[PDB]
């Protein structure tokens, strides 16, 4: 195994939000996206407004504080590091890009899905239908599910 978190109760704590979209909805896609990962463990997700917390979420471009600059509009779209202190576990989303509820763009909640995985632990799949397969799709969020192999991967990782 990569690094775990050795507790199943996580903070997480938004610290900037992109003007591509109504802050609500950022709010709403980021707490989804780490519902759909509670919903098959037994961590347990809990927003902080101030002050410390496990995953930081972050919208930021080109360089922007670690080794791992950006770099514009396309080509990388967001990445995440493991679990750990610090940097470790947090979430960054290339401002570049453009942000959306829906299909245009790219689509927060999606994205966000696949880095919170690798905020938890996870690297990436070989099976086209898992989230952790590294290519963006729009799936719509409403039908949207994880595949059985994400559903493996998390479940070895905790419980
Ligand atoms: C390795 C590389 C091809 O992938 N990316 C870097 C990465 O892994 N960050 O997590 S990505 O930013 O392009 C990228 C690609 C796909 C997705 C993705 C996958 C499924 C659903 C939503 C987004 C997110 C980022
Ligand atoms: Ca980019
Ligand atoms: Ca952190
Ligand atoms: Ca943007
Ligand atoms: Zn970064
Ligand atoms: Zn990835």
């Amino acid at each position: 195994m990569g690094p775990v978190w050795r507790k199943h109760y996580i903070t997480y704590r938004i610290n900037n939000y992109t003007p591509d979209m109504n802050r609500e909805d950022v709010d709403y896609a980021i707490r989804k996206a780490f519902q759909v990962w509670s919903n098959v463990t037994p961590l347990k997700f809990s927003k902080i407004n101030t002050g410390m917390a496990d995953i930081l979420v972050v919208f930021a471009r080109g360089a922007h504080g670690d080794d791992h600059a950006f770099d514009g509009k396309g080509g990388i779209l967001a990445h995440a590091f493991g679990p750990g202190s610090g940097i470790g576990g947090d979430a960054h989303f290339d401002e570049d890009e453009f942000w959306t509820t829906h299909s245009g763009g790219t689509n927060l909640f999606l994205t966000a899905v696949h880095e919170i995985g690798h905020s938890l632990g996870l690297g990436h799949s070989s099976d086209p239908k898992a989230v952790m397969f590294p290519t963006y799709k729009y799936v719509d969020i409403n039908t949207f599910r994880l595949s059985a192999d994400d559903i493996r991967g998390i479940q070895s990782l905790y419980g």
